[PDB]
């Protein structure tokens, strides 16, 4: 927070979102209780009816108590309009019963959010993809010129990689699903196990088979790994998107406004500043995916190790990432693509993107591999060390235009055998109409 | 690395067996474009029947051509028994078309070995369960007595713990089942499509749908944060035993054998060694799966430095596992338990465990909750300061005893009452009636 | 942020507080200049005199310009009062001749306040060390009864530790006090070498010796790791809070307050809750020091994905600190000792710890060490087993008895011979006053 | 591990190497005691003559003891040649007297070897350094032409961040150069003070002045935290050597040999493959780090986790380190520049780099700062769209050329300027006049 937190994901994870998350968690117990005749019906019906709490006495009366739970349960038994029936309010619950309840149903509206900011971006990842189906360009190994591909099959590329991260979040946000109200140690001994069944149906939840103290943070851990993931995916993107605009490179260029500027000293300068800021909140992220792994070891039926960890991190990486999907997706949207730099700069290593085709063609009129390799090399070396054109070298180099005539080295020149494919791969990812 | 590391899954990682996955890629792509009719079959018969390599001269060659797949695909063409047909060795291949693909294939290897273990690992765990169902003693929260809970469902948490790990890997393990043969920068440009399709299948892998120069990293970043969620539910369990071992408590003991000396100076010591040893193991895979993630941003359609990193992490990761599931299991099954020693400690806060049980007896006869917790808290507080029984100190309060029969009091001090629900929770996992 | 934030630290991270620091740099920058000659006298009299800033306006200037610096510029250009020198305003500087020198001032003093923090720690520890240093109790290896020690000799442990966390304090809270105002790409080819020496000196920073754009995050990542480092210290320290105050142990109780609630279900409950507080925070903590160290390989002469992660993790590394130290260091101060409890526990293992002072003695007497070793061993796990006193089972042991007088064997059980070194060692750590 | 592995650094950490170091603590302790008069001079002779050890022994002992040191003390009693002397090795001593500072000792020789490295890297950068003093390039923000600066200073940048690490390094190697002989539990209950004093001294190591069973793991933390720091540099240094490498920059390109091939399908390939590798070493070492802090809480006078973490981490990453120091300076020894290349790229961007140049001119000229900023980026901008140079467009401009002379405009434009203080920060780091 708090430049990078959006209104939607920022809301779920106020003190008085997270209060009345307590509040609905005891008065479902209550109603639970009541269902099984434990407590009577009309006693509930006004906790229903007028339960509340004040925060600010929340927090007075914790001062004294040390206590966050029960400071909750004693401001709500102080509501004008409570009477007698307050007796019922945490009645069998232990305190995690609540707050692990409460977080689980929050966790559940934040990830609603992560998944719609994740479908959104896969939909302008296949659009991008799209609109750059056939958009020549250099594929690059090892930062350096290997042979031709499009920016639609990079994007196309992105749009899967995010249909595999929707459905490692699908089940992250699955294993977090979870409400427990099984009493001080998961015994049941105080609590009928109907009340919990009731809890987490009526929050969208199911009911730990078999808890603790608390919910196990195995869950919160494989959780925390996919927010990490999501991220660091992020990153590889921004990466590739910082890269293209590079100065000597400029395949693209993040959307610059009227009145942007660029920097305070060189009034020239057009960054990759979005695509910057998502490296930075990705490295954040997964550190916190180390702090969560590091809260799975409690010891015995809870210690409270991970609660303090987790006010910071639970809140701070689901509105990172939120923040990171909108903004990403709409760098990735709004981007300058640069079809005519692309092309030129398919040129600037003087046809040496060939010399594979020369090498494949000479083994086809049936040269032993090595033979083709290590004639073609040193003149592909030649051409880089003299800067001379390769198709040139090759067509004054006798020993292969002994056994390829000149229509066949013209077809290991042309950049159009690279395209041949598009259109198959788009077919299997679901980008066609065809 | 090497007394932590088991035959089963060192056999999996020699260089003989990278080299083994690396012939049988080049012989089923060379198979794929004889069914395509692009090579004589005759051809493919002789490179079937008599392609092979020498380890020492792949190193050889590899001093002069710094590059491992080109000093691997030389070694193939040295073999005597092969003719000309050796040119086809490779044909339309790129370096990683050949290391990814085996690679997966030798992770699907570890894979088997790997579900093996969790599947042992998950039945240990429910006979243990099972055996100590009924095994009465203390909760514990915050290090301190909670309630009584048993034995058995803490073993059998661990169980559901491993059931949730164990799907959480076959997820992983399926992410990694992917080859790819798609020529330099993915694109077919320079190997038919069917080829991957063929080679594929007969690994047992399915085909990346689209993909570069190499597969995309968020695959073995995925399967390596599992590795070690696995592994750090192991530092869990491992703890807990650790815990109850110390000699205050002594609820359990690794099992000590004939011979055995526990210190060097001090005859007398019993230790959790076992467990202390997989705590360590958990922190180095941790480590791994940072390492990980940080190999998600390569450059463009690919660059090589995840390739040293993945030398170390994968083999070290898979080993240390499978030495951890196996270690960790035998040291459960062959676990010492004093069921003696858990209900003395029961004994020693003073009957305290039971102040809740009062409490709420209090609400049920009409208190307010604040008006029984203070009621009950200062008794509670007494006993820990004067060593006197909790049970003496609430029958001498006329306002308890104005409201509880003698009866209800002795209730509240049973502790068969918090063994209730042991049986439904078994039968929700399955650990009933064997 | 927020429960984790004392009013201190908090304060030097407000957006305010940037921008002041900010002006200062600016301002700096133009009298350097003005004693250059390079810019009139009179001109930086009224920037001097008359810059200012209002943060609303930064803000809706950054709106447009999407740039926080030019924003800054730009308002500090419109307060009213300033006239045409306004002109000189960030003359020869880049962005981040502001940002990072302004940050490195921040953080200095951000490191005043963590360095008074630690030495107060320090002082409590050391305190308490006296207090205890003859409070006997076991020594644990493995978490079992090894041989007696002091809990002042562990304080003293701990304060030994603190101090060589000091040190390294002190060498990563230099490593970050370092500006730079070397212009666009470190080269001063628009800016005087003599500008950044005034402005540095002026704000007690030194001056980069050599920077691009930026100061060098390898700075950052060694001044987290130390906080990283000192946090984990802590760590340690309420991990053993926590151990010696599990239920059957009692040796040390947090401080528990009048009207204090320990639980919401349990009145009984009194728990360690401030160190398991610290536990979770430490996490935090070590998460931040691996996203210090993601920043260090940015791009040429820079990119900016650091400033998006610092943003984060400077603020919140500092605060959580300061916080733990404040609050830690009172645990310690305030912590409940129980020597008694101590004392007893010493004689829950039946005087096994008596085991290798038999052997030693043994040896004394003329035996070989494996031969003295395994006469003692038995013994020992004959007395866990059967729960009978060691020194009877040694007494009615003929084969030592034979070796050792009965004043011998007295002097093996005796506990006092471990504490004849207390002194010795408090003397080397400062501890006395002998 | 072992492509990664240099023999110099191997043969610290063998196994025979290890008990080496062994074997003479236990000898050291007795000729201590002796110097003390508490074992015969006579006895200790024969001991120091003597003492042996068979290492396939000490496994077989260690098959029933499963307890390495005990098993190492019972091999040693074995030795033939030695009588009832024998008696005396480990008294006093329990396991971790010897383990750790034989630990130390390693770690010492290990340093020693990295210290040579680090000052060898150090001294090939100075060359390199003073090779391309006023070898000129631009200088790149945010990946983007900034504005000039030369290769010899960006060297000279590493040259000084090595001089940093080289002084953590030496506080690092200072902080785990400690050993420890104070018995059981650190209380010298069993072990006169002096032992200790006389064995580190011997092995050129500080005896800890307060220890437990083990030496404070705060100290490897420390030590790996710095080994990682190292490691991060050199990865910054391999991204940029990586960065200019790629094919539309082409500045560098690290040596290819004779016979060398790039990738085994396209002949025409030259990567940076040594700066990859260097990238993904970098990612092992940090996830080292995060092991060696989670070692740091070990539970009271010690538990044993860290010990199977440092059998992995400790030989693993000096190892990884000394290769990575060694191979990388190499890498930057035998590196090529195209100076040329450099001079062609500073031409891309159509003069704009210059942009900064003319705003602050026209700021002398008496332009407010805004004023000359937003007349000179439109031009810039301008000049972006069109492929007109922005000299041209400058000199377009009436209320430019009203202000400034053709030769002022002239000079804006000339890179001589950008290298008027390359000398200055060579004096500074010491890299002038040989």
């Amino acid at each position: 927070i708090s430049r990078y937190t959006r209104p939607e994901m920022g809301a779920i994870w106020t003190e008085e979102n997270k209060f009345k998350a307590w509040l609905e968690v005891e008065i479902l117990a209550c109603e639970a209780w009541a269902e099984l005749g434990d407590i009577p019906k009309e006693d509930v019906k006004k906790i229903r009816e007028h339960a509340s709490f004040d925060i600010d006495r929340i927090y007075e009366i914790e001062k004294e108590t040390r206590h966050d739970v029960v400071a909750f349960t004693r401001a709500v038994s102080e509501t004008p309009a409570l009477g007698e029936e307050r007796k019922w309010v945490h009645y069998g619950l232990t305190s995690t019963d609540v707050v692990d309840t409460a977080l689980s149903y929050i966790l559940k509206q934040a990830n609603e959010i992560i998944l719609k900011d994740l479908e959104n971006f896969v939909s302008i990842l296949a659009n991008k993809a799209k609109e750059h189906k056939y958009t020549i360009m250099m594929g690059r190994t090892h930062g350096v010129h290997a042979e031709p591909t499009t920016f639609g099959l990079k994007l196309g590329l992105w749009y899967e990689e995010m249909k595999r991260n929707v459905e490692r979040f699908k089940q992250a946000a699955n294993t977090v699903r979870v409400g427990k109200l099984s009493g001080a140690v998961g015994t049941y001994a105080n609590i009928d196990p109907f009340v919990e069944k009731y809890v987490c149906e009526n929050l969208g939840l199911e009911a730990a088979p078999i808890s603790t103290q608390t919910l196990q943070r195995d869950r919160h851990a494989h959780y925390m790994s996919t927010l990490a993931l999501i991220a660091t995916s992020i990153e590889k993107m921004a990466v590739e998107i910082r890269g293209l605009q590079k100065s000597e490179t400029r395949e693209v260029e993040e959307a610059f406004a009227k009145g942007q500027k660029g920097s305070s000293a060189m009034p020239h300068k057009r960054n990759p500043i979005g695509s910057e800021n998502m490296t930075g909140l990705a490295r954040v992220i997964r550190g916190y995916m180390m702090t969560a792994y590091e809260n799975v070891p409690l010891w015995h039926e809870r210690d409270i190790s991970h609660s303090s960890a987790e006010r910071v991190i639970l809140p701070d990486a689901t509105i990172a990432l939120n923040y990171m999907l909108n903004r990403f997706g709409n760098i990735v949207k709004n981007l300058t693509v640069y079809p005519e730099n692309m092309k030129r700069n398919m040129t600037r290593t003087y046809g040496l993107i060939y010399s594979q085709r020369v090498m494949l063609t000479l083994i086809d009129k049936g040269m032993v591999r090595e033979e083709a390799y290590d004639i073609v090399q040193p003149k592909a070396m030649e051409a880089w060390e003299t800067q001379v054109q390769f198709k040139e070298l090759v067509e004054a180099d006798e020993r292969i235009t002994s056994k390829l005539t000149q229509e066949e080295i013209n077809e290991c020149f042309n950049y159009e055998h690279h395209m041949q494919h598009v259109d198959t791969i788009f077919e299997r990812l679901g980008l066609n109409e065809a």
